[PDB]
């Protein structure tokens, strides 16, 4: 039962734009080399990928990235299959959701299917956030601690998260990681976000270095390296019976 599915194979040079809207700037990590990028100068639809570009263009890094306008209920299961072109060593490609029409990050939660960097380059991460765990100044979330340390991201993956009232389960390749599970606290708490509001779908290949001279986690980024790209072949959300 698919309620969304988008395959990138419309006959578009860019992706579905009622759907997918341009990652945009801000004073952070992943979006920091969003500024300056013109339109779709490091996105486009091509051969069934949406194909995501990490760039250096005349001493300006530009990072590569969309987020949907339309976010899914509870009781539904994202999959993203998806590759990268390249090991990029500050690169921080990311597959994740945020809620839509919640409260301040990170107090509508965020959930993280795919993190990569050069610190750990044979791993993904796969984290949530929230209010409960991160506070107002916190930002490492829950990771999952015991995550495939043997892993080759240069391949296609499906990465997914199922999200119910109960409980978060990640998955790679049809086989699951790890359970974020609702404790049933008072909701006052904010320790399960993840079913009060919608959540959407983000795609980004961006470029990590120093924010404000503080090393971000992806680290530094070696432009002998660039370009790099992230070809995600399909996303898809299923609804659960
Ligand atoms: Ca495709």
């Amino acid at each position: 039962n698919i309620l969304f599915v988008d395959d990138f194979d419309a006959k578009c040079i860019v992706p579905d734009t009622a759907i997918w809207k341009l990652c945009t700037y801000a004073n952070n990590a992943w979006s920091q080399y969003f500024r300056g990028v013109d339109g779709y100068e490091n996105v486009k639809v091509e051969e069934g990928y949406l194909k995501l570009r990490a760039c250096k263009d005349n001493g300006t890094y530009k990072n590569g990235g969309v987020f949907s306008k339309i976010g899914f209920p509870c009781g539904t299961r994202l999959e993203v299959k998806a590759r990268l072109t390249k090991l990029v060593r500050g690169g921080f490609p990311a597959i994740w959701q945020m809620p839509i029409g919640a409260p301040e990050w990170p107090r509508g939660g965020e959930i993280d299917l795919m993190e990569w960097v050069q610190g750990s380059p044979k791993q993904i991460f796969q984290t949530v956030h929230t209010f409960y765990i991160n506070g107002e100044n916190g930002s490492a979330g829950v990771t999952n601690k015991e995550a495939d340390k043997n892993f080759d991201v240069t391949k296609d993956h499906v990465y997914a998260v199922q999200r119910t009232e109960k409980e978060l389960i990640f998955y790679v390749d049809g086989k699951e990681t790890w359970k974020y599970e609702n404790q049933h606290l008072d909701k006052e708490k904010l320790q399960y976000p993840f079913c009060e509001y919608p959540f959407n779908i983000i795609l980004n290949f961006s470029l990590g270095g120093e924010l404000n001279g503080m090393m971000t986690w992806p680290g530094e980024i070696h432009d002998e390296d660039l370009p790099g790209e992230m070809w995600v072949d399909w996303v898809r959300v299923v609804l659960l019976d």
